[PDB]
DNA sequence: GCCAACGTTGGC
DNA sequence: GCCAACGTTGGC
């Protein structure tokens, strides 16, 4: 489900077409951790929530939007 | 020229 | 000291 990391998976928080991903960092210091990524309707890949924000504008309101897990968590 | 994965760092 | 947010860069 949605801890899983390696996957592309559905953002139901977000508007239709929205893809999360998790990936693990394979090397350097922060080695096990990870990012996470999301992917648009049309497969551009998003890296912040800032970034979110600047391309959805005003149909999504962002503000209690959790970018790690993809929930709003108000 | 693109882009994933690294490292950097200002703001907290 | 951490980490959200992003810049850079080698490998392609």
């Amino acid at each position: 489900g949605a801890t899983e990391s390696g996957k592309r998976m559905d953002c139901p928080a977000l508007p239709p077409g929205w893809k999360k991903e998790e990936v693990i960092k394979k090397s350097g210091l922060s080695a096990g951790k990870s990012d996470v990524y999301y992917f648009s309707p049309s497969g551009k890949k998003f890296r912040s929530k800032p970034q979110l924000a600047r391309y959805l504008g005003n149909t999504v309101d962002l503000s209690s939007f959790d970018f790690r897990t993809g929930k709003m968590m108000p």
